[PDB]
């Protein structure tokens, strides 16, 4: 019969069950890249609005140099169950991926995993202890409430608590806006040849049988000619449906893991105006001119900084997080102030192909594995994308960011005019170091990038 696919993923720390918790679900119905499975439940009422559900579990890394994968595959998925380790606490990139969480799932579900690696007398009370703790951490975060049950994968390196597990999870499994509206977006988990196959998520708009469909990393685009889903031969798909899709003859080392989008859709930045939030449980500061690691989609490259924030006369100013407006002035600044929205220009190494307004989150992943704190800075929606190479000169110019900068008788290079005050109640004015008063007897503002037509100093 008739089906929908929903990816839920399987999100932890490294050996809490995740490979070992997505077998028991799709049984009773290590891990260096994201891992595929399914089982399928009959399909809850609720869901019509688009018979069987079939959840695909996309299983996750938990290795810390590994992030970059999650960040990337965390928005593949709609819920993310987070499974934790009960006898071992929280762990690091635990506490990493309920980030990675909120910046990226619409709902969580928390996994106690490995139940009986505990005292089978004292069993619960610590069930009861762990959960009560873990209700402490969500409270802060978007997930208030989400579930947390006690399960166990392997009772040993008969699985406890996951049928229990899925009827929790076919009931919070949540189907949001499924609009096969705009341009069409893909991320290809496997593609290879027999054609050329590509068995890959959608991420906006449809796509219909023969349609035209763009490549990047491939630099030519072909057409679609055959798209088996459900082991079945479908004419058009959308959003959320897993697909596989055949298409003109290539080769595969082309691209292993990315991105297949409309005819034209996806940029090329070089540089972009960003949405910055940053990241409470990240220590540290910031720094104008500091180069993170930054994941934009499926793909993660270098990039320096540069902070600032609404003009000083308007920070209380709403968030706007849909459009820049490049009209208003911003006050240039050395680092995430710590301003109701705040926003920084990164500049890449190399270039980064992304959705328009897709998010970002930089991090500073240089670090150790075994790393003490957080290791993501922050997160924030990708505003504005430069296309242009010499994009400094050719667009930058259109943005009003300045480093508010401050250093015989009535006559005491490019400064020769501006009103300067002395420390008597008096005014000045340069000219030939000779300053000529009117009477008796600097705060310019210069503009961050105007230099390249106007090396202003500008100050009223
Ligand atoms: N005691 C106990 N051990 C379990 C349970 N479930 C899984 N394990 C143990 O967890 C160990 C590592 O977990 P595994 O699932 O292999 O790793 P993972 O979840 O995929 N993370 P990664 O991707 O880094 O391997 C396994 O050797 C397995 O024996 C459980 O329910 N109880």
């Amino acid at each position: 019969g008739r089906r929908v696919n929903v990816n839920v993923g399987v999100l932890g720390h490294i050996d809490s069950g995740k490979t070992a918790l997505a077998r028991a679900l799709s049984t009773t119905a290590i891990t260096l890249d994201l891992g595929f499975s399914c089982f399928s439940v009959p399909l809850p009422a609720r869901l019509r609005s688009s018979p069987l559900l079939q959840v695909t579990l996309v299983d996750c890394p938990g290795h810390a140099s590994l992030i970059r994968t999650i960040i990337g595959g965390a928005q593949i998925i709609d819920l993310m169950m987070l499974v934790i380790d009960v006898t071992k606490g929280m762990q690091t990139q635990s506490a990493e991926c309920l980030v990675i969480g909120q910046i990226a799932c619409q709902k969580l579900v928390v996994v106690l995993n490995k139940i009986d690696l505990l005292p089978e007398g004292k069993r619960q009370a610590a069930i009861d202890k762990m959960t009560k703790k873990m209700q402490k951490t969500l409270e802060n975060t978007k997930f208030r409430g989400a579930p947390i049950i006690p399960v166990a994968a392997k009772p040993g390196g008969a699985p406890q608590g996951i049928p229990e597990l899925i009827e929790l999870l076919t009931s919070q499994i949540s189907i949001p806006t499924r609009d096969p509206s705009g341009p069409f977006l893909m991320s290809v988990d496997h593609c290879f040849s027999i054609g050329t196959v590509m068995t890959g998520t959608i991420l906006s708009g449809s796509i219909s049988l023969g349609d035209s469909v763009e490549i990047p990393a491939l630099k030519v685009v072909k057409k679609v000619k055959s798209m088996q889903m459900f082991h079945m031969p479908i004419t058009s798909a959308m959003q959320g449906d897993r697909l596989g899709i055949c298409v003109t003859q290539f080769d595969p080392k082309l691209l292993e893991r990315g991105l297949v989008c409309a005819p034209e859709s996806l940029h090329t930045v070089h540089a972009a105006l960003i949405s910055v939030e940053k990241i409470p449980y990240f220590r540290g500061p910031l720094q104008t001119k500091a180069k993170f690691h930054i994941t934009v989609g499926h793909e993660t490259v270098m990039g320096r900084l540069m902070f600032f924030s609404p003009a000083p006369d308007n920070f209380d100013q709403e968030p706007i997080l849909d459009s820049f407006n490049f009209s208003q002035e911003y006050l240039f600044q050395e680092q995430y102030l710590s301003p109701r929205q705040q926003w920084a220009l990164v500049e890449f190494e190399k270039p980064v192909t992304c959705p328009r307004l897709c998010l970002v989150i930089g991090s500073r992943l240089d670090a150790d594995i075994h790393t003490n704190t957080c290791r993501l800075a922050f997160h924030g929606i990708l505003l504005h994308g430069l296309e242009d190479r010499n994009y400094a000169d050719s667009f930058l110019p259109r943005l009003k960011v300045y480093k508010l900068k401050h250093k015989d008788d009535y006559s005491v290079q490019l400064f020769v005019g501006l009103k300067v005050h002395l420390s008597t109640g008096e005014l000045g004015i340069i000219d030939s170091f000779k300053i000529h008063i009117p009477g008796g007897l600097l705060s310019l503002t210069f503009k961050r990038y105007v230099f390249d037509t106007h090396k202003r100093m500008v100050q009223s």
